This record gives structure tokens, sequence and C-alpha cells, in this order.
């Protein structure tokens, strides 16, 4: 059986790694988040490490070549598993890439969008940055991150809506409301 995938999309901070833990946690299926898995490479001293370094502290989306493959890595490991890939696709050329190499092995069945507020999203964000030592967690980088969502990443959101591809989570509540209905969606769909 292929696996299946959900795209779990949202802003900054949005809460998209804190909801996947909860997900993982009830539904077995396993967390890839593509900014986890570029930091990480970044961190194993590899070509690309300088490069990651530099686009994640100002925001930048990272070339697909790269994150792709991280992906498609993890993913080659796991047989048998289905997959939440968190922050990805963050633009056109993520989704190309995607498209390129993973549409015959993966089904990707809808996308996970969290929607917040931007200032609540920084506020989440420059707390997180009192304790996640992330070089982005802070008010000069949030700030490209914004920009950054908003003219790449929401253009993303919209492919997927008119193939009514999206699925909508309001994200300003609480951690366990918003869960509920999270948990409710992957139940309705049979997971
Ligand atoms: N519903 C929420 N209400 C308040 N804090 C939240 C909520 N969801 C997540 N957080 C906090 O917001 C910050 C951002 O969460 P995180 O899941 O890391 O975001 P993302 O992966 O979207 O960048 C973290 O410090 C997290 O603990
Ligand atoms: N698809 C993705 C996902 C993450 N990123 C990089 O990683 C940064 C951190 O993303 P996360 O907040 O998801 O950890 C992004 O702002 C971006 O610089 C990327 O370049 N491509
Ligand atoms: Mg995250």
């Amino acid at each position: 059986s292929k696996p299946n995938v959900v795209f779990v999309l949202g802003g900054p901070g949005s809460g998209k790694g804190t909801q996947c833990a909860n997900i993982v946690r009830d539904f077995g299926w396993v967390h890839l988040s593509a900014g986890d898995l570029l930091r990480q490479e970044q961190q194993s001293g590899s070509k690309d490490g300088e490069m990651i370094a530099t686009m994640i502290k100002n925001g930048e989306i990272v070339p697909s070549i790269v994150t792709v493959k991280l992906l498609k890595n993890a993913i080659d490991a796991n047989q048998g598993k289905n997959f939440l890939v968190d922050g990805f696709p963050r633009n056109e050329e993520n989704n190309n890439s995607w498209e390129e190499n993973m549409k015959d092995f993966v089904d990707t069945k809808f996308v996970l969008f969290f929607d917040c507020p931007e200032e609540v999203m920084t506020q989440r964000l420059l707390k997180r940055g009192e304790s996640s030592g992330r070089s982005d967690d802070n008010i000069e980088s949030i700030k490209k991150r914004f920009n950054t969502f908003n003219v790449q990443t929401k253009l993303v959101i919209d492919h997927y809506n008119k193939f009514d591809k999206v699925k909508i989570i309001p994200a300003n509540r609480d951690v366990n409301e918003v869960y509920n209905d999270v948990e409710n969606l992957f139940k309705s769909m049979g997971f």
C-alpha cells in the first residue's frame, strides 16, 4: 500500500508542530517537519549547511532539491506508515518538486491548514524564542517569515483549495479545542 500523506500548512507559529505531535500520539502517523529536517541537515555539517542556515535566518524557502530529498529519505525508511508532512509545500517550486518526485509513490489526501492571525503568531513566536534556540525566533526574522508566507505560500493553499483539498481549522484557541477538531477530522476521514 502507498502511504497516505497530509500536508500540514499554516503560518509561522500557527501550531503545526504542536498539533502534529498530538496526531502522532493518537493515530500513529509519522511526523515529518520540513523545517526540522532542514535544521537537522544543517546540524550535520553538509555542503548545503551554510546555505540552509542563511535562508532560515532570513525566512527564505530553501531550494526544493534539498528539501524533497530529505523528505523522501525519511519516507523511504518508513514503509507501511502514513505521513504528516509539516510546513511543506511552501511555494510553487516545493509543490512541483513534490509532484515530480513523489506522486506515483504516495497518496496525498488533503491539506490541513491552521488559520491564525499574525498578531497571535508573533506573540507565540517571541514566547517560543525564549527557549527554542531557533535562529528565526526573533522579531526581524519573524516579519520576514510573514512576508514569505503572504507572497508565496498563500498561493499554494488557494491552489489546493480549488480542488477542494483544504481543510481549515481555526487555530486561535486553546491547544485542546484545536486538537478536538483535528482529532474529529482524522476520525471522520477513516484514520
Ligand atoms: N493553540 C495554541 N495556543 C497557544 N500556544 C500555542 C498553540 N499552539 C501552539 N502554541 C505555542 O505556539 C508556539 C508555536 O507552536 P508550533 O507548533 O511550534 O508552531 P509551528 O510549527 O506552526 O511554527 C509554540 O511555543 C507552541 O507551544
Ligand atoms: N518547505 C520548507 C519548510 C521550511 N523551510 C525553511 O525552514 C524555516 C523554518 O520552518 P519551520 O517553521 O516549519 O520550522 C522556514 O521559515 C524556511 O526558512 C523551507 O525552506 N522549506
Ligand atoms: Mg514547527
